[PDB]
């Protein structure tokens, strides 16, 4: 089908039925884009944004000792699925097999005929955005389960217990978050002894309930039966990368003026030929070739880096910022 995300306003108490009724209408006149500004008022007072990404998923953000928790869909968490980007479709992938995995819980399939479980283990170098990819994971099933579940969980635990009871309390604290069945619950763990075993007891208890997944991640439990291995960025993925970055500069106005960009794509399609915007995505392409082998972390650092090292002003030119982002790549390989 066509997927469309609806992010109602936090102040908004409007009923979804409503906002439904409205989107589903606003759609008509209109026969992938995002909506920020509309003509119907109703829209504007209620909806941030409307999202072709015909089922609708209208959702609102929200804003325990020794792990992190969010209440899901998280303001923190906002645009983190948008924000990684791999060579190849493992996003789409890992969304379709946890929801088989919950569509088989729900309706009880025997897992010794058909293997499933409730874990999933992200594996692979460091830099990768496993954990992020974890985090937007459990945002975007809780948006598109909205008609089954009313909210999610996440609850990161810190594998900084090896240091100097405790486990007994977090567990107690998550298995009541647990209880409410409204709630799908995400248990989150990084990789890393009767404190080790008294947490994989825990999780094993937990991994019963119908409503929780354990996410697992490894820079490198054992029996998960949903694995992904999450390589680095190619040329390809590096220029996507860097374009969300300049485009983010330009909608802030710290890349002024706005000219626009053209995707990989849409420079494949004039056969890479030189004009005076597509001159600034043939430099891209350049920097992102000689970006390879650099970790989508150090990749979404880099505008950072360049704009704190080479660039005064408020405001610089994007041919001004594509020659810092360039400089920035050969001070991040000189020192390496």
């Amino acid at each position: 089908t066509v997927h469309v995300e609806v992010h109602q306003r936090g102040s908004s108490t409007a009923k979804k039925e409503d906002i439904n009724l409205s989107v589903r209408k606003l759609l008509n006149r209109h026969n992938d884009y995002t909506w920020t500004e509309f003509d119907e008022p109703f829209l504007t007072r209620n909806v941030q944004s409307v999202s072709i990404i015909v089922a609708l998923h209208i959702f609102q953000l929200n804003e325990i000792i020794a792990a992190n928790h969010w209440v899901l869909p998280a303001a923190e968490f906002h645009g983190l699925w948008d924000s990684l980007v791999y060579d190849v479709e493992v996003k789409s992938h890992l969304l379709d097999y946890v929801m088989t995995t919950l569509l088989f819980s729900d309706k009880n399939v025997n897992s010794n005929l058909i293997t499933w479980n409730r874990v999933v283990l992200l594996h692979g170098p460091p830099g990768t955005g496993k954990t992020s990819l974890c985090k937007a994971l459990a945002q975007k099933l809780t948006i598109r389960l909205s008609s089954r579940y009313r909210y999610g969980q996440l609850i990161e635990i810190n594998s900084h217990s090896l240091f100097s009871k405790l486990v007994t309390k977090m567990f107690q604290k998550i298995q009541d978050l647990i209880d409410d069945k409204d709630a799908l619950v995400f248990v989150l763990i990084d990789e890393v002894i009767r404190v080790v075993n008294a947490v994989l007891t825990q999780i094993d208890q937990i991994k019963r309930h119908s409503n929780v997944v354990i996410l697992t991640t490894s820079n490198i439990v054992d029996r998960a039966d949903i694995k992904q291995y999450i390589g680095p960025p190619s040329a390809a993925a590096i220029f996507k990368i860097y374009l969300s970055c300049l485009e983010e500069l330009m909608k802030c106005q710290i890349i002024y003026p706005r000219q626009q960009l053209l995707t990989l794509r849409e420079l494949e399609m004039i056969g890479f030929i030189e004009n005076n915007v597509s001159k600034l995505s043939l430099l891209l392409n350049d920097i992102s070739r000689k970006s390879e082998g650099l970790s989508g972390r150090v990749l979404r650092k880099l505008p950072f880096l360049a704009h704190a090292l080479y660039v005064q002003a408020p405001t610089v030119t994007i041919e001004g910022f594509l020659q810092a982002l360039s400089l920035a790549v050969d001070k991040q390989f000189e020192e390496r």
